């Protein structure tokens, strides 16, 4: 049976990562957050059961999600317009909505920001969707090409999905402005595309609030859409499997019957999803102290990925690379594209020990006071 | 998009539960075992970071996997011509099972025993294989019936992949003995079937080892097969989702480079595993002392169990059933047949408060001294 199977498409790895997909605090670590654990403690010392989770996960997990994306008070709450299944991570959300949307709806197909994240193409295909790009990318000028995304997006077809990246696009961290996010929702109704946000970053850009804008200005105008939305990053809880695949629909009665078939995807892929993390999750957002601590070492991380970004610019300039890197300063969350090419980022790592992905995408938050110099020397060197 | 979906196809519960899904121990609980408490404690103090598993999960967890499937010394192990997937629940592993044979191999059909556990057509049509079933229950005399099973599986052609529960066959409590696993690898090594496994009640029926005796019948005559199986069960980590995908292939050549394409269907589903539950049985399994502290909570429950189908037997004697219930000794694991009608089931949950599944299958697991007297007086009562 195996015989003819063809093999699917850090090792390598004074060297440094920014190759890497986590937060790096200032000591190079990744520890878990003083929130998590004390959660953690609390679990030990009170969970009583492991029995099994319902399809959906754990209920305030879910309230607190829906209150995290729309806002408290949000009249997609209060008309009981959403439903939220805890999931695998944000990929197992992504791949609950790709399922849901394969077997229960016309869709065909995804569009999808040239970049994007890779994972994202493996997960609608797998799901059996097709996935087209859109532009997104000026790199002249550094910035979102507005107008090549809204060319772009006029191949889409009423009844296609769109995926937004909510904030701190990876890889870019090039976010549509407030006023373009609004033309963006405008344009979604009038051409009929379903919405579907990737929200793996909420939090990293400005706050947890600012960084829902885009997706809020699109709720005030869609009555259908699809969130997938991760909490590994922003409660570093990668390994812990923590997300959410939120839907969206015109009211109660209709959400209802179609997260009927959302819960049906969700029990022939893993049944019902993993306890530890999201009850961390729900543990937290839902106590004011643990969520006041939470939210503190959320805001550090964000940061001190902006002290990371200031510091890179300057020190670029002062170890001789006379190149604008200011646009550093302006992108969001934990990447961004240097504008080295493959080659630069080959000879990088095999000269200089210095790792980025071949897009020349680096991870910020991989750099510290302590690598920048030898860092930013390297990098002036293959200019 | 979403406003003409059909909907999908407990709550209705001196009554009691045996559509129960889950162990419950004398006093009517499920709780956490104690090897799992210390094992979590020991993870709460000596964590320090939650940065993403490998695809495959943690190597530790893939080493007891296969320990326990094939036994310590196993030329499979020694050969390394098996892969383990840690996996999110058993019903994960079964996905990851049928996503990777869908996209990688010419399986079209998976062949499951009449009756089965229900959620195996709904994974297995997910991926896109189609189900077909094998006959497997001897009602009169509460047996396998082994030549309609063999009859049955005639039908099926070389290629296609035959689906045996490893031990405590769900709904059914009945097992193929040692010479029937073996009439049966034999079998499946003529026809050309790949055997995959669903092991998730090891150790339910007659011991860790004992129960993994036909897997290692299988095991010893066969190139290729894939096991999915759960720790849900044996070690009461349900809702922690803690299951394993493992492929075993003619050489580790090949084995590596199909297992390439099973990480790829993970990598495209929830990306990595949920770490808490597998390292939770990683630290357990390969700690002395603590995995003497599981096995005997493991043997205390496979025991209780015992009790309880002799006591469930004895009672409704003495209740004045009259009918032969001795097949129930017989029988492994939490569930059995009792043989009584959908009607039957009916009227013993609205006249009795007594809730079973419409099979007549009932959780013996959810018997307990208590409880037994009132059941039996209500089974009585509806013969
Ligand atoms: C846009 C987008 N969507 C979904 C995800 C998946 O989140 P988790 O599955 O890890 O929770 C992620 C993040 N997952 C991720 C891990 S490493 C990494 C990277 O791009 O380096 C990305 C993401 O960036
Ligand atoms: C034969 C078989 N295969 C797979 C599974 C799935 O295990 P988990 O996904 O829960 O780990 C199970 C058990 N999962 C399960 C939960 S309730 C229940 C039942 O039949 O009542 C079964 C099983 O019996």
């Amino acid at each position: 049976m195996f015989e003819n199977i063809t093999a699917a498409p850090a090792d390598l790895f004074g060297k440094i990562n920014l190759g890497i997909g986590v937060y790096k605090d200032e000591t190079g670590k990744t520890p878990v957050l003083t929130s998590v654990k004390k959660a953690e403690q609390y679990l030990l010392e009170n969970e009583t059961t492991k029995n099994y989770l319902g399809i959906d996960g754990i209920p305030e997990f879910g309230r607190c999600t829906q209150e995290l994306l729309f806002g408290k008070g949000s009249a997609l709450i209060n008309d009981k317009r959403a439903r939220t299944a805890q999931t695998p991570g944000g990929t197992g959300a992504l791949r609950v909505a790709a399922d849901f949307l394969a077997k229960n709806t016309s869709v065909k197909r995804v569009w999808v920001s040239n970049p994007s994240w890779p994972n994202h193409k493996s997960v609608f295909n797998s799901a059996g969707l097709e996935v087209r790009e859109y532009a997104y990318y000026d790199a002249e000028n550094h910035t979102l090409d507005f107008d090549a995304l809204i060319n772009s997006l006029n191949e889409a077809q009423a009844g296609d999905v769109v995926l937004f990246h909510g904030c701190c696009h990876n890889p870019t961290g090039i976010d549509p402005t407030l006023e373009q996010w609004q033309t963006l929702a405008q344009l979604s109704v009038e051409k009929g595309w379903l919405p579907l946000f990737d929200f793996a970053y909420q939090g990293f850009a400005r706050g947890l609030e600012e960084d829902a804008e885009g997706l809020r200005a699109f709720a005030a105008m869609h009555k259908e859409l699809i969130v997938a939305s991760s909490y590994s990053k922003n409660f570093g809880l990668y390994n812990e499997r923590v997300g959410a695949c939120t839907l969206v629909a015109a009211d109660s009665e209709t959400v209802d019957r179609a997260f009927s078939q959302m819960k049906a995807a969700i029990r022939a892929n893993y049944s019902n999803p993993p306890a530890h993390g999201a009850s961390v999750v729900a543990t937290i957002l839902s106590n004011d102290a643990l969520r006041a601590i939470w939210e503190q070492e959320l805001t550090d991380m964000r940061q001190r990925i902006q002290r990371m970004r200031q510091l890179f610019v300057n020190t670029l300039q002062e170890k001789g690379a006379n190149r604008d890197f200011s646009f550093i300063i302006k992108q969001n969350g934990m990447f961004s594209f240097s504008g080295l090419t493959k080659e630069q980022v080959l000879r990088l790592r095999e000269e200089f020990g210095v790792y980025a992905v071949a897009s020349g995408r680096v991870n910020v938050a991989g750099m510290t006071p302590d690598n920048m110099a030898p860092l930013c020397e390297a990098i002036v060197a293959v200019l």
